[PDB]
């Protein structure tokens, strides 16, 4: 068993996958507390998006579980005669939820509070956070893909997965030699376009290319789709989210019966008004409950905005340095020792962040005795699960395995990083288990990893479907 165990983990590390690579493994029973398995626990390594691991184990401390986020929207006073008001600021204080819709819904209340005419400007405030969009050592070439959207208190979230500051661009074919169609989404009428895309020749090469050029608000395509080719359609991260969420807005009012005089621009609630009339609300749903979207497809943006969430609550700064202080203790305070240990962001997209792959286990087993043991067990990607908010990262990977159904893991991808930590409950012993790999020149070792995790889910007493 144990003595057994050991050889076959051995040799799944001898692969020719990691030559080069130093690889962090730690495998513990969370019952007897044993350690079965243990290879440079201790040494620091980048932990890539298993970083949100100590991101979410924190924000249940720190927030708690049934945390909701709320936005507003506000005049100096309320309409009346001709229902007319001056300026209006879309407030919201750190939403990773906000639907297009839900902005409706506000847009809505606006006109079923009296409003019919906003002579003033369309004012967007999100100061619950500070103005710093990125983490200061994120690269600048990152910044136009969903995994890297700019940081703000108000935002809108695309989709059921609610991805953050982005923009849904489409690109469809037309007739061989023709420009073709780019619609860019909600950021229309926001963000400039540049279209030099055409439509080629019906079986031709897509050499399709949806960028946002550093330093600018402009949505540019080049290159050639097919004639024959399917719509195109991906996420691209807008400057300034709050711009945006106040751009859709003045779009939503207007789609109520209320008509904006002035523009729609950045700004902050006069601190003149202390008493100003609150015209709509909205509340997002429990962290609980966001949780799932968050840990299942490792939102950057989520970790972020929660990591700041956290400044705020401690010490009234959405900033990541009062975020991360929170962070790092709050992990003291459930007992973790925090020393080998380097906090640079949330996400995990820093190459400033460490951990060591007995630093992520001490982890897990103290999050799986807390209160809140089970809603977070639950935002886990589970291991060979087809449906997409149940696998998660792990919805293709060791199916029709011991592993299928039962691993509950964090995956973390970098460029030469790559990470799977979590549980392996059998009626063997709970497992928690981490497995972080660095330098390796290749591609992400997940072979390494899904044998490592499906040998553990044997050894946890599951078998194989046949
Ligand atoms: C976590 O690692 C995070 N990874 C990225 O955003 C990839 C980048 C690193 C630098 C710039 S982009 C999320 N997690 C993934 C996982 O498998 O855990 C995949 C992509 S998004
Ligand atoms: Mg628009
Ligand atoms: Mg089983």
């Amino acid at each position: 068993r144990l003595t057994e165990l050991r050889e076959d983990i051995d040799a799944i590390l001898e692969d020719p996958a990691l030559e080069g690579a130093v690889s962090g493994v730690v495998v513990v029973d969370t019952a007897t507390g044993e350690e079965l398995y243990s290879r440079d626990g201790g040494e620091q390594l980048l932990p890539a998006s298993n970083m949100k691991l100590f991101t979410a184990a924190a924000a249940l401390e720190v927030l708690g579980a049934d945390h909701s986020f709320g936005t507003e929207v506000a005049a100096e006073s309320a309409p009346g005669r001709r229902g007319e008001v001056q300026d209006l600021y879309l407030v919201g204080r750190g939403d990773p939820t906000l639907s297009a819709e839900d902005l409706d819904a506000m847009a809505a209340e606006v006109a079923a509070s009296g409003v019919r005419t906003v002579r003033g400007d369309l004012y967007a405030d999100d100061t619950w956070f500070d103005s710093e969009r990125l983490v200061d050592d994120w690269w600048p070439e990152d910044e136009p893909y969903a995994y890297s959207a700019q940081i703000s208190a108000l935002t809108v979230a695309h989709g059921e997965r609610f991805d953050t500051g982005v923009t849904e661009v489409s690109v469809t074919p037309a007739a061989e030699g023709e420009p073709a169609d780019v619609d860019l989404g909600a950021a229309e009428g926001y963000a400039e376009l540049d279209n030099r895309a055409v439509t080629g020749a019906a079986g031709s090469a897509n050499t399709l290319v949806i960028d946002r050029p550093v330093g600018t608000n402009t949505i540019a395509v080049t290159g050639s789709l097919p004639a024959d080719a399917a719509p195109v359609t991906a996420l691209r991260t807008v400057d300034e989210p709050a711009a945006l969420a106040g751009h859709l807005f003045e779009e939503a009012l207007e789609s109520n019966g209320v008509t904006v005089k002035g523009d729609v621009g950045l700004g902050g609630v006069p601190a003149d008004w202390q008493d100003a009339e609150v015209l709509a609300d909205h509340t997002s749903a429990e962290l609980s409950e966001i949780l799932v979207p968050f840990m299942k497809f490792s939102n950057n943006g989520h970790a972020e905005m929660l990591v700041k969430s956290i400044g705020q609550e401690t010490a009234g700064a959405g900033t990541w340095d009062a975020g991360l202080v929170g962070v790092e203790e709050a992990l003291s305070g459930l007992g973790v020792d925090t020393a080998g240990l380097v906090l640079n962001d949330g996400s995990g997209l820093s190459r400033g962040n460490l951990v060591t792959a007995d630093t992520v286990v001490d982890l897990l087993g103290q999050a799986g005795s807390a209160p809140w043991a089970q809603t977070w067990s639950a935002s886990l990607p589970v291991a060979g699960e087809s449906d997409p908010f149940v696998g998660g990262t792990l919805a293709n990977r060791m199916r029709g395995t011991a592993a299928e159904g039962v691993v509950e893991a964090k995956t973390g991808t970098m460029s030469g990083v790559s990470a799977l930590s979590g549980y392996v409950p059998g009626p063997e012993g709970e497992l928690a288990f981490s497995i972080v790999n660095n330098g390796h020149s290749g591609p992400a070792p997940l072979a390494v990893q899904d044998a490592i995790a499906v040998r553990l889910a044997e050894y946890a007493g599951h078998q194989a479907p046949e």
